[PDB]
């Protein structure tokens, strides 16, 4: 496909210096005159390149191209509405896969030796961090629903079967990195996403947390608040 390769090209050459040239190269593509399959493919391509562990650095640029694309084609346009529903569907697929991959791992290493289960958990974490990073970047750029973030954190902290008292070790690390991304910011976008992430953590608090779980969520919201009052200091 012609439109497929052109998007790949843009994602390749995108960096800090040429992001405005890349945004205008993307708007210059005939997306409004493209089929449902062609548009769905563009979103699928960006979402796959974004969950590759090698790209962690360029992922904010991929996500900034998607913001650019929906800022060009508005929700009052047929293609604008379609792109938005394709992002919803592709978020669902990406984080549903991430959830099931976690569930599969735990079933696969349940009867495995202790030292083997641990090494398999480390191998998985390296792949899972790419998803969690992507979730954070989509959230800070307003591309993923607050509800998706909440559902991921539910299985990430309470387990895939939701029966955990406290999160597993590699799960806690994915959360701290998510916390660093979504829990703090001085940017004009930060003004809205930092209270949104705090709200998500307040919801998990009304999901019957135990002693360590309540201390985790309360101390996190407290640190978010401390850092918030600090970033909103004047004169």
């Amino acid at each position: 496909r012609k439109l497929h390769n052109e998007v790949l090209g843009i994602l390749g050459r995108v960096g800090e210096g040429n992001l405005p040239k890349m945004k205008e190269e993307l708007t210059n593509l005939p997306i409004r005159q493209s089929t449902d399959k062609e548009i769905q493919d563009v979103i699928q391509v960006i979402f796959n390149k974004s969950i590759q562990p090698e790209d962690s650095i360029f992922v904010p640029y991929y996500v900034k191209l998607v913001v650019s694309l929906i800022n060009d084609i508005g929700e009052g346009e047929p293609a604008g509405r379609f792109i938005r529903n394709a992002i919803i569907r592709q978020c669902q697929r990406t984080f549903e896969n991430a959830e099931e991959a976690q569930a599969q791992l735990e079933r696969e290493i349940a009867n495995l030796p202790e030292e083997e289960a641990e090494q398999r958990r480390l191998i998985f974490a390296g792949k899972q961090k790419a998803n969690i990073n992507f979730l954070g970047l989509l959230f800070t750029h307003g591309l993923v629903r607050e509800k998706v973030v909440l559902h991921v954190l539910e299985w990430l902290l309470y387990g895939t079967e939701r029966k955990r008292r406290f999160p597993a070790d590699y799960e806690l690390i994915h959360f701290m990195n998510l916390l660093l991304t979504c829990g703090k910011s001085f940017s004009k976008e930060g003004q809205e996403f930092v209270p949104k992430f705090r709200a998500v953590l307040e919801e998990l608090m009304h999901m019957h947390p135990q002693r360590r779980m309540q201390f985790l969520l309360l101390n996190t919201v407290e640190t978010i608040d401390n850092n918030w009052i600090l970033e909103h200091h004047h004169h």
